[PDB]
């Protein structure tokens, strides 16, 4: 789940949530979900997004932060690995949860001190604060990988694998390449590349493959997979030169693309 | 602070408070207010107490319990001493605690699991449950002090060493014999004692010592210390048989009486 997923959830809960008394936020993981009883029985005023965090905005100048990891996502109904249930007065909210990577944090509003990725996140890709300038130079002040880099979310927040990928392929950029080594007129394709990206992946409310994991509240399925050049398709036919797109996993993390369009391979 | 200092500083700050937003709970000593950000952002409902204890209802099921200690109170203006302060949209409350013996604790309404003291308090001396069978049965099963078994306070919530004292003398009883010793006629006019003093306390304002330590939410002093008898009088002339007020301690804990009038002297 990225930045478009997680937006698409955004949208998607508000019009189930707002105006609802928080009664109550269940759950036995202290560890996981931290201070949620500051949150309990206030009314929920709004839902925003940071990077892939959505942030409970609560009455009484408080937020309820959701982390929804790699795994973690609401739904209407309960689950066999449901950890945890944020109970409305008019429904319940179940934190679907297999692989534990989920988080939650009772805040006092803007209070993100115990949350470090959400406090060094970058601008939000898809506002005017992601300005060329600061990502140019971003880029040139790191020798890292230009993959690696955009993971870290510094540049740009919620960024993950699907759009990272997505991106460096329209933008015809090595995902290996060092992030510093992109000439302006590069780092222009692909600033521009993620932003797009993101804005359609919004679009068609966001991603959906096999596992389907993460799932949106309503279940309705998102769209972009159908515009996925290289995610997913490893084998598959590059759509602009026909060789197969190459999947290659280095220090774990796999990374989509195609050779020949993106300066790589054997 | 006892049961009607206590019960003084309730009913000074209602009309002040009712209904009003409690903004924040400003201080930097986690360590004894705890968990006050709970109450944060929510309008007090209810100002009650349980023994010496005074708890904040707030709205969405949230408590702010407060217990004074030795020379905790809230003030309406700021004290070299205050602690912490309960910042309301209409006006601030300042706890003001020389000593350092307070403590604040935000809770769920009704987890008093950090508060036990709380959970097994005896009948409120003042109310239709304060009955004298009870009251009775409980003194006739220990063989401790009669001063030990009002200070208890599984038997007489609130009660402390002013009051105890007070209501003993008035009662003409021993601090100092054992509770069991009592006969029916004896118990029932330390029954009788303990109630009227305590409602008299309440009346002029509970009682502002030589340490003038107490006094209520405005400064203004309580007034009750000048029905004391024996309390805070070590050495003056008793107001009964005019012979001298004397003070045992025990273990770092004085009591006042009059040898001749409760049935001491050696
Ligand atoms: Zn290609
Ligand atoms: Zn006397």
């Amino acid at each position: 789940p990225e930045l478009p997923e997680v937006e698409t959830t955004r949208r998607r809960l508000r019009p189930l949530v707002l105006g609802q008394t928080l009664r109550q936020v269940v759950h036995r993981d202290p560890a996981r979900y931290r201070n949620t009883a500051l949150a309990e029985g206030r009314r929920i005023l709004e839902v925003d997004r940071r990077g892939k965090f959505l942030l409970f905005a609560l009455e009484g100048g408080v937020e309820l932060v959701a982390h929804l990891g790699m795994t973690g996502g609401f739904r209407l109904e309960p689950t066999p690995h449901t950890r945890a249930a944020l109970v409305l007065e008019g429904r319940t909210l179940y934190f679907h949860d297999p692989r534990r990577f989920g988080r939650l944090f009772g805040v006092r509003r803007g209070d993100y001190r115990e949350i470090p990725l959400l406090l060094r996140l970058g601008p939000e890709p898809l506002s005017e604060a992601f300005a060329f300038p600061g990502f140019f130079r971003g880029l040139k002040e790191s020798a890292r990988p230009l993959k690696a880099l955009l993971l870290d979310q510094r540049l740009a927040a919620g960024v993950g694998n699907i759009y990272a990928d997505e991106a460096l392929f329209r933008a015809r950029l090595s995902p290996f390449r060092p992030a510093r080594s992109l000439t302006e007129e590069e780092a222009r394709r692909l600033y521009r590349a993620l932003r797009e990206v993101l804005a359609e992946a919004v679009e068609l409310g966001g991603s959906t493959l096999s596992d389907q994991s993460y799932r949106q509240p309503d279940g309705l399925p998102g769209g972009f997979q159908t515009r996925h050049a290289v995610y997913g398709r490893e084998g598959l036919p590059c759509p602009a030169c026909g060789r197969p797109v190459e999947r290659r996993v280095v220090a774990g993390r796999g990374t989509h693309f195609c050779p020949t369009c993106q300066g790589e391979g054997p």
